[PDB]
């Protein structure tokens, strides 16, 4: 998975917990 601070195109670019800020980098909404 992506992760907190990982570049993303969608939130699916990270594990369910790190959400994609628009299309930049995932933020730790769920923390983990």
């Amino acid at each position: 998975c992506g992760g907190a601070g990982a570049k993303c195109s969608t939130k699916s670019d990270c594990c369910s917990g790190l959400w994609c800020s628009g299309s930049g980098h995932c933020y730790h909404r769920r923390y983990t």
